[PDB]
């Protein structure tokens, strides 16, 4: 399923887990926000790539 969790992944808004879609910075080196951070706008600045759990 595409909406799972993303395995060794820290969302860096929340510290919690990413389930379902990680939206990964596409700038910072090691930056990754779950689907609640990233709607709130957390690091909206960046561009990120955004992708279902395998
Ligand atoms: N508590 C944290 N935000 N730790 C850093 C996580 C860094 C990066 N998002 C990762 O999953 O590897
Ligand atoms: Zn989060
Ligand atoms: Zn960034």
């Amino acid at each position: 399923g595409s909406n799972m969790v993303h395995p060794n992944v820290i969302c860096d808004g929340c510290n919690g887990p990413v389930v379902g879609t990680r939206y990964k910075c596409s700038v910072c080196p090691d930056y990754d926000l779950c689907s609640v951070c990233e709607g709130k706008g957390l690091h909206r600045g960046h561009t990120k790539l955004a992708f279902p759990s395998p």
